[PDB]
């Protein structure tokens, strides 16, 4: 058996396709069987289909492929089965792209978090472009806070998209949201995510420290104390002697909520400047009171 010619997509929907060819070579036994085979931007290459007739006897001439993908660009060859074996393939036919259809599938590990001052950060994995199913391929980004009725969502019109940002001065620091993501093409909307919890981003403690202590413990040494006043990770007190400038000030973080450090390796008989600053992962808050402290001899 030999190659069938003239093959052509007569008609195409978002599922199906219709096909039509013209017999060629067939050796000497006659043509039992047509198969018809597919390729796609996704496929590994040539791929079989499923036919209306299911099977396509030697006196068929057009069919129908069944089951293709929404808004994919299709190749398309048929091939020939003779008694005594498998013919060759046919060349393919013109790439057309199916009809659009609305889109099923939803983005994947909906999350998020972090960023900027009065920020609200939602990330998802982007959706493959064979699912898309239609061109105009977008994102809906759902969020309320947490324990409210009413949504806010936001149209990210790029399809190849995996993060959003919200930005207002009315946002409360590393607040809960609730957050869905959605699809939508140009045929309409697909459905929705399943809801995840956001935490807004968080900002730099706003009070600062207060009734700093400081007192020296030898000639090497100072302890100093305070009490707090939002999220607070710790402290970081810094000190730098008279002489030299603020700038170049030894300084040292508190993890936990000890209220209190050592400041260690200092010179006998000097006059030190200690003061202490709440800190969050945003950065130092309001630096409290200065307190002066002289070493012993």
């Amino acid at each position: 058996p030999g190659p069938p010619e003239d093959v052509t997509i007569d008609e195409i929907t978002d599922t199906t396709a219709q096909l039509s060819w013209r017999p060629g070579a067939d050796n000497h036994s006659p043509i039992t069987m047509y198969v018809v085979q597919a390729r796609t931007p996704f496929s590994v290459g040539w791929q079989a289909v499923s036919t209306v007739p299911e099977v396509i006897d030697g006196k068929t001439f057009t069919a129908t492929v069944v089951g293709l993908n929404p808004w994919v660009e299709y190749e398309f060859r048929v091939v020939a089965a003779n008694l005594i074996g498998i013919g060759e393939p046919s060349r393919p036919s013109e790439n057309r792209r199916t009809e659009e259809a609305l889109p099923e599938v939803t983005p994947a590990n909906v999350s998020g978090g972090g960023g900027s001052k009065s920020e609200l950060v939602i990330t998802w994995e982007t959706v493959p472009e064979e699912l898309q199913n239609g061109g105009g391929f977008g994102y809906v980004v759902a969020f309320r806070p947490f324990g409210t009725i009413s949504w806010m969502q936001a149209a990210v019109a790029s399809p190849d998209a995996s993060r959003y940002v919200f930005r207002n001065e009315s946002l409360p620091p590393f607040s809960p949201y609730e957050v869905k993501v959605g699809v939508a093409n140009n045929k309409g909307a697909g459905s929705f995510s399943p809801v995840t919890v956001v935490y807004s981003a968080e900002e730099e403690p706003t009070r600062a420290p207060i009734t700093v202590l400081a007192r020296s413990l030898s000639a090497t040494d100072i302890e100093i104390s305070w009490a707090p006043p939002g999220r607070i990770q710790g402290y970081e007190v810094r000190c730098w002697r008279h002489d030299e400038k603020e700038e170049n000030a030894r300084k040292i973080r508190t993890v936990g909520n000890q209220t209190s450090a050592k400041v260690t390796n200092l010179q006998g008989n000097a006059l030190y400047h200690l003061a202490v600053k709440a800190y969050n992962t945003a950065g130092t808050g309001p630096s409290s009171a200065m307190v002066n402290v002289t070493t012993k001899k």
